[PDB]
């Protein structure tokens, strides 16, 4: 969307603590011995308590509150009887809406100790690829140089994109305009940023495959050659002062 009055921009910042919240929260239970469902158990207690509701189930009736994704697993994940174990690289996808108003919020993170390094290498470099990606963020600017910045990060890094992942317009929709933020160089597309504006910018970081495929379910996405695949995500408003992150705390 684009924010116009202060009480939109309001409750787009509500929205995106509470995602925020909930994202720091799960991430903080997750350890090995605990199953990715008691993980989702929290969003639906806090959820509750802040007056939001999943995104995922509200827009997409997803079988969930959040999206929990690990290891083979990049992208929606079905919260489960799945136990974590030490080493896993774990996505948490925190999306929900209040009073109308969406936020979108994700993080990539290692389990205690892998035995490969490769795991914290695309998440340090996903971090990376958002922090490149925001610093290209004003008014006028051209949406494909967030998709520049992220695929010149994981270049300098050795590293690939998930070229078929996207980010997106977010506001009072999950999805709307832009349709699809890339992880890539578009050089034929003229669409800018605009004052106001509500991106989900999610980078994700490959050590290999450059796309996914569907997985175990009809919903999971995941990579045949397991490769080891991080996102971060926030919502971000663009503004003449710079990107405001409502899912930043
Ligand atoms: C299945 S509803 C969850 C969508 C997810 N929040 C998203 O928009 O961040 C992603 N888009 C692509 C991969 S994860
Ligand atoms: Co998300
Ligand atoms: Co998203
Ligand atoms: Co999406």
């Amino acid at each position: 969307m684009i924010v116009k009055t202060e009480e939109e921009l309001q409750a787009l910042k509500e929205i995106g603590y509470i995602c925020a919240k909930v994202r720091n929260t799960m991430q903080a239970a997750t350890k090995p011995g605990i199953t990715t469902k008691e993980l989702d158990n929290i969003a639906k207690e806090l959820f509750e308590e802040y007056g939001a509701i999943s995104a995922p189930i509200h827009d997409e009736n997803f079988p969930g509150q959040t999206c929990i994704s690990v290891n083979e697993e990049v992208a929606h994940g079905i919260p489960s009887k799945r136990v974590i174990r030490e080493g896993d690289l774990v996505n948490i996808d925190v999306s929900a809406l209040k009073n109308g108003y969406y936020a979108d919020t994700g993080i990539s993170f290692v389990v205690g100790e892998s035995d490969d390094p490769m795991k914290q290498k695309v998440c340090d470099v996903a971090t990376m690829a958002f922090e490149n990606a925001i610093a290209k963020v004003k008014p006028g600017t051209k949406l494909s140089n967030i998709g520049k910045a992220v695929h010149n990060t994981a270049r300098q890094n050795d590293l690939k994109v998930i070229k078929n992942l996207t980010g997106h317009g977010v506001g009072l929709s999950l999805h709307e305009a832009p349709a699809h933020v890339l992880n890539y160089f578009d050089p034929k597309d003229k669409t800018l940023l605009t004052e106001g504006m509500v991106l989900a910018i999610e980078p994700f970081i490959s050590s290999n495959a450059s796309f996914v495929t569907e997985g175990k379910n009809e919903w999971a996405f995941e990579t045949s050659d397991k490769s080891f695949v991080a996102q971060i995500e926030h919502t971000v408003i663009v503004t003449k002062d710079g990107p405001i992150l409502t899912t930043k705390i």
